[PDB]
C-alpha cells in the first residue's frame, strides 16, 4: 500500500445526492458498490479535502480492480455512487480520528 489503512465499510447511510437518478443508483447497486475507505493516518495532516482525495483514489483504486474480476462494470453513475459516499466517509472518518489524535 504505502501507507493507508482501511477505516471499515459505511454503516448505511440513507445519505442524498440531490439528484433521483443517483439515489435510485445507491439503492440499486450498492450490492456490487465500494462501501469501504482506505487512508493514510490523519497524524501528518491538518485538513480534510486534500487527505480525502487520496483517500477515496486508494479505496476506489484498490476495490474497482476488485469488484470488476468479480463480474462488476462501474459506469459514471456508479462513480459518482462510489466518489460521494466514499467521500462523505473518508471526510467522517478524518473528523474521528482527528479527534482521537488529539485525545491521545
Ligand atoms: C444509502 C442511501 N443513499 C441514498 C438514498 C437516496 N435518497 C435519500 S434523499 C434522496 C435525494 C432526493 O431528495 C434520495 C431519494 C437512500 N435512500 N439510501
Amino acid at each position: 500500500l504505502g501507507g493507508y489503512m482501511l477505516g471499515s465499510a459505511m454503516s448505511r447511510p440513507m445519505m442524498h445526492f440531490g439528484n433521483d437518478w443517483e439515489d435510485r443508483y445507491y439503492r440499486e447497486n450498492m450490492n456490487r458498490y465500494p462501501n469501504q475507505v482506505y487512508y493514510r493516518p490523519v497524524d501528518q495532516y491538518n485538513n480534510q479535502n486534500n487527505f480525502v482525495h487520496d483517500c477515496v483514489n486508494i479505496t476506489i483504486k484498490q476495490h474497482t480492480v476488485t469488484t470488476t474480476t468479480k463480474g462488476e462494470n462501474f459506469t459514471e453513475t456508479d462513480i459518482k455512487i462510489m466518489e460521494r459516499v466514499v467521500e462523505q466517509m473518508c471526510t467522517t472518518q478524518y473528523q474521528k480520528e482527528s479527534q482521537a489524535y488529539y485525545d491521545g
